[PDB]
C-alpha cells in the first residue's frame, strides 16, 4: 500500500488493481468515508453536471466565468488524456503530483476497512483537495450516470443535464428514458435542475417532480441562438455574446446554471469567461494550412455535432480509432456524411476496436498499424486547403497529443 510520500504512479497502480467486482453496489460505502473525513462540503456553492455529451465543456465555461469574476473555483473532471492531474483544477490549474499523493494517503487512512473503487477513491481525494483550498465554488463533473455516481454524495446548489443520447452499443433497458432517469438522480429538492437537452425524456421531469426539484428546460424556461450569439431566460437577455470555443449549447447550459444559482456576476466576467472557455481535445485546432483538429467524439450525437462544425471550416481526412463497446456503425455513418478520406487505426487494450472493425463500415478507407501512423500519413497527404480531423475516442486524440508532446 502506497504512502503520502509515494509517487503518484504508485497510487494509480494501487487503485487500478482494486478488486471492486464483489463490493456492495451503491453509495453507502463512499458516503460513510466522506462523512468520516468531513468531505461533503467542498465549497459553499456546488454545481454538479451530468449528461451524455458536453459535461466537460459546460464545466469549463462555468469555471472560466467564475474565475473572470474573481472567485476561487475547483473543477473535478473525468476521464483524462495524458495526466491524472488533469482531473482536478484549482484556479484553472493542475496541482502537483505530490499534492495528489498526500490527498490519496488521507483517503486511504480514513476509509479504514471500507472498500472503495478507483473512481470513489479519486472523487474523495478531489473533495479533500478542494476542501483544503478554501474555494468559493466547486464544479463536479459526473463520472457515469448520476444516481449512483460518487459525485452524487455531495448536495449541489444547482444540477444540470447537458444532453441525453445513446453512448454504448445495445444494453438491457438502455433507452432515452432510462438514461435520463439515472442522470436526474443528481437533482435536489428545492434546487434548480437545469436541462440543456432540447429533446428531454419524460423520466427527467418525473424524477424532478419525485424529488421536488425546480426544472428549468431549454426551449421552455430559457433558450439561445446564432455579431455573436444571444441567450434568454424570460425577459432577461444577454445579447451579442462572444462565441466561445466550446459547443454553444453547453455555454447556454452554463449561463442557465449561473442564472438560476443567483450568484452575482458582472457582464464583463461573463463575456471574458466566454472568450476564454475551451478544453483540450474538444474541437481543438493544432495546426493550420492544413487545419488539424482534435475531437474526442465517440457516439453519433457527438459525430453529428462534429459534422456540423466541420461544415463551417479542400477535403476532410479523418483519423479514427474507437472502442468496441461504442456504436461504431452509427458514429462512422454520421461522420461519413462529411469525411472524404478515411485513415483507420486500432486502439489498444481489450476494449479497443481493430482498424478492420472500423473499415468494415467504410465503403473505402485505408488501415494503419496505429493511430500515430494513420495521423502522420494524413498529414503527409494533406493539401493546405484540407482539414485533418482526429476523432473517435479520447484515446485516439490522446495518441496524437502524446506524439506531438502537447
Ligand atoms: N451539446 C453537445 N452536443 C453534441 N455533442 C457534444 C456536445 N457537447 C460535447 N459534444 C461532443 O462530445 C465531446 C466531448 O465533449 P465534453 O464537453 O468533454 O463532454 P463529456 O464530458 O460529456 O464527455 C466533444 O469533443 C464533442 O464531440
Ligand atoms: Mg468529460
Amino acid at each position: 500500500t502506497p504512502q503520502a510520500t509515494s509517487p503518484l504512479a504508485a497510487w494509480l497502480c494501487y487503485l487500478e488493481h482494486l478488486h471492486s467486482q464483489p463490493i456492495e453496489l451503491g453509495l453507502e460505502r463512499v458516503k460513510q468515508v466522506a462523512e468520516r473525513l468531513d468531505l461533503l462540503k467542498p465549497a459553499p456553492k456546488i454545481f454538479t453536471v451530468a449528461g451524455t455529451n458536453g459535461k466537460g465543456t459546460t464545466c469549463c465555461t462555468l469555471e472560466a466565468i467564475l474565475l473572470a469574476a474573481g472567485l476561487r473555483v475547483g473543477v473535478y473532471s473525468s476521464p483524462h488524456l495524458l495526466r491524472y492531474t488533469e482531473r482536478v483544477r484549482i484556479q484553472g490549474q493542475e496541482l502537483s503530483e505530490a499534492e495528489h499523493s498526500h490527498s490519496f494517503a488521507q483517503i486511504e487512512a480514513g476509509r479504514g476497512d471500507i472498500s472503495l473503487t478507483y473512481f470513489e477513491f479519486g472523487t474523495l481525494s478531489a473533495l479533500q483537495l478542494f476542501k483544503q483550498a478554501k474555494l468559493d465554488v466547486v464544479i463536479l463533473e459526473v463520472g457515469l450516470g448520476g444516481r449512483l455516481d460518487a459525485t452524487n454524495i455531495v448536495d449541489s446548489d444547482v444540477a444540470a443535464i447537458t444532453s441525453i443520447a445513446l453512448d454504448h452499443t445495445d444494453w438491457l433497458g438502455y433507452d432515452r428514458e432510462s438514461i435520463g432517469r439515472e442522470k436526474a438522480g443528481v437533482f435536489r429538492g428545492g434546487k434548480p435542475a437545469v436541462v440543456g437537452e432540447p429533446d428531454m425524456p419524460q423520466s427527467i421531469a418525473d424524477v424532478a417532480a419525485e424529488l421536488g426539484a425546480q426544472l428549468y428546460r431549454r426551449d421552455v424556461a430559457w433558450k439561445f441562438s446564432q455579431n455573436g450569439w444571444h441567450w434568454q431566460c424570460g425577459e432577461r437577455q444577454l445579447t451579442g455574446l462572444p462565441v466561445p470555443n466550446v459547443p454553444l449549447a453547453n455555454a447556454a447550459t452554463a449561463l442557465a446554471v449561473l442564472h438560476y444559482s443567483e450568484l452575482p456576476l458582472s457582464d464583463e466576467a461573463i463575456r471574458q469567461g466566454l472568450q476564454a472557455a475551451s478544453l483540450p481535445g474538444r474541437f481543438q485546432v493544432v495546426s493550420e494550412q492544413p487545419l488539424l483538429i482534435l475531437d474526442v467524439a465517440h457516439n453519433p450525437h457527438a459525430a453529428r455535432y462534429l459534422v456540423n462544425r466541420l461544415a463551417q471550416v479542400g477535403k476532410v481526412r479523418a483519423v479514427v480509432g474507437m472502442l468496441s463497446d461504442k456504436d461504431i456503425a452509427g458514429t462512422l455513418a454520421c461522420l461519413s456524411e462529411r469525411v472524404d478520406e478515411w485513415y483507420c487505426a486500432p486502439l489498444e487494450g481489450p476494449r479497443g476496436a481493430s482498424a478492420g472493425q472500423l473499415a468494415e463500415h467504410l465503403v473505402s478507407a485505408r488501415q494503419f498499424s496505429d493511430v500515430e501512423t494513420a495521423w502522420r500519413q494524413a498529414m503527409q497527404d494533406a493539401d493546405t486547403q484540407d482539414v485533418v480531423i482526429v476523432c473517435g475516442s479520447f484515446h485516439t486524440v490522446a495518441h496524437v497529443m502524446a506524439a506531438l508532446h502537447l
